């Protein structure tokens, strides 16, 4: 097996949106019988790759076709200024890349902003969707106990606004638990993905000015849901409070909620091995 | 591969507590390098053996050996009226047991009582435990959320002082999420065990009257504990609080916790299949 490369994996397609036309990318992976899509967070400079580079190729070799979209405001795709539900928005474009490459059905990884459009997209087309995963995101509404805006989220909005690299470092630092994880690679590839798109970054901004709350709270709908879930949160995310995945495992029947202790807003990266154990336990059940 | 048989891995030590010496028993299963202590919850009529059916095997067949002991007042075991702290008389018998039969290290499974009593044994001697896995149970303490006595724990107190096959089923009721579980086999070896040793459920009351807190808090010494953790936990269990798994999670440095949400207060069995993969797995890393 050869380890899956971003280049080789490239794509590109159009999608219909709100009257305009937006040119989407997306790494397609493998060529299994079943999908696997995963969707990457909001931070500045994210995309589908550098959020799932060390959850990839597990996925690839156990025999998935794996997708990785990068949302509209991120990435390669094109830049867009969300006033109205983030989460639907990105749901809207998945739709259309899945409808075009013509996959019946697709299994989800979504992080933070990615659990919430996967909810999202869960909720509109339930026929379309196998298994569901979400770390550190999924729903909307108020923390019970943690104070919002969240410490988290202050940096990222900060950085957002003034995209320097002491303020990448600000966020980083308190983005995982165990900062030595951080590569010099990682950082780069982020701060690069940051100055080379400030349409992202700016329209980030305008986003949440025509529109503070980008992502509705699905909690009463959560009884909806009949894809099996499984959840994943860090006991220490600074982001987004753990008590949010402890609504979502109350929200959705027959889920499961796996919490590290030792963990940031970045699971799938800090704990890699037992995260990518779990899911491919979690994908192969009946 | 045979199925474990009760009858074939039965056995019994002799173990000296409190100038006295009472008779223990236990099940020891398989051979391999590494153990696994299985211990027991605390209900009427509970056994090492009837706790653990549907973990036994999968633990022997990946090459592991597994004792079930019986803590005194429970199964073929010595009786005895405990005004001490249970948990610690329990890691003493284990520590007997494993000196006895010349065991250097041991992996633990505690449920509920089990639980409690697994980390007695690992906050006493931390050198002879290799890593640990709570299900239910593992420090005393007040719930933040849940009313206590809890529903579950006033049925079970009531079943100790009035041992009705009604009163066994009222138990068995809202000990698990969905008693369509509960084989008449379990429910029949159960009222076997409960009948069959009047002099355990009499002295459990007595106990109780002796001593009302069976339980210390080791909340203040959780982070003495180095034994890489696994807790699990059932988002419906109506006998110990889950928020309980929370306390234990977040005392517990490098600790992870799973939480079932259609699940009451045994996982081990409701989701036998899962919680094996996920133990199976646990045990097997580094
Ligand atoms: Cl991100
Ligand atoms: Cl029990």
């Amino acid at each position: 097996y050869q380890p899956q490369t971003e280049a080789a994996t490239s794509r590109f397609l159009n999608v219909e949106e709100a009257g305009k036309t937006l040119r989407i990318h997306f790494n397609d992976c493998g060529q299994g019988d079943e999908t696997v899509v995963l969707l990457h967070g909001s931070g500045p400079g994210a995309t589908g790759w550098a959020n799932f580079s060390r959850n990839i190729d597990p996925l690839v070799e156990a025999g998935y076709r794996v997708i990785l979209l990068d949302c509209p405001g991120w990435g390669k795709s094109d830049s867009v200024v969300n006033s109205g539900s983030r989460s639907d928005l990105n749901a809207r474009i998945l739709k259309s890349v899945v409808d075009q490459l013509d996959i019946a059905k697709i299994h989800l990884l979504g992080n933070s902003m990615g659990g919430h459009s996967s909810v999202a997209f869960t909720l509109k087309w339930p026929e379309r969707v196998g298994k569901l995963v979400l770390m550190g995101g999924g729903t909307g509404g108020m923390s019970l106990f943690t104070p919002m805006p969240t410490e988290g989220i202050k940096r990222l909005n900060q950085l957002y606004r003034q995209p320097t690299i002491e303020n990448l470092k600000l966020m980083m630092d308190i983005f995982v638990f165990d900062t030595s994880d951080l590569t010099d690679a990682l950082f780069e590839a982020r701060l690069n993905n940051m100055l080379s798109r400030r349409d992202h970054l700016e329209n980030f901004v305008k986003s949440l000015e025509a529109n503070p709350k980008q992502f509705p709270d699905f909690g009463p709908r959560l009884a909806e849901i009949k894809a099996q879930t499984l959840i994943v949160w860090g006991r220490n995310d600074r982001f987004v409070p753990m008590d949010a995945g402890l609504r979502l495992l109350s929200g959705i029947a027959g889920s499961e909620l796996h919490i590290f202790r030792d963990c940031g807003h970045w699971a799938q990266w800090e704990h890699a091995d037992a995260f990518n154990q779990l899911v491919l336990n979690f994908l192969a059940r009946p």
